[PDB]
């Protein structure tokens, strides 16, 4: 998986497309998984399965840590 320095460049630029810059909200979190496309696991590849699967604390946005977590799962 990307180091964390990576993940973090990464996200950054998602998450200051809009709202909150620390975190990356579903419609910032669509533009994640246009670009994550067919790596994106079964069960986590559709927008609702993927901040499902994401967003651990329910507060319908995505930080770096879960952002971290997400990109861990889909490398293996
Ligand atoms: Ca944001
Ligand atoms: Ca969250």
């Amino acid at each position: 998986m990307k180091s964390p320095e990576e993940i973090k460049g990464a996200f950054e630029v998602f998450a200051a497309k809009e709202g909150d810059p620390n975190q990356i909200s579903k419609e910032e979190l669509k533009l994640v998984m246009q670009t994550l496309g067919p790596s994106l696991l079964k069960g986590m590849s559709t927008l609702d399965e993927m901040i499902e699967e994401v967003d651990k604390n329910g507060d319908g946005e995505v930080s770096f840590e879960e952002f971290l977590v997400m990109m861990k799962k889909i490398s293996q």
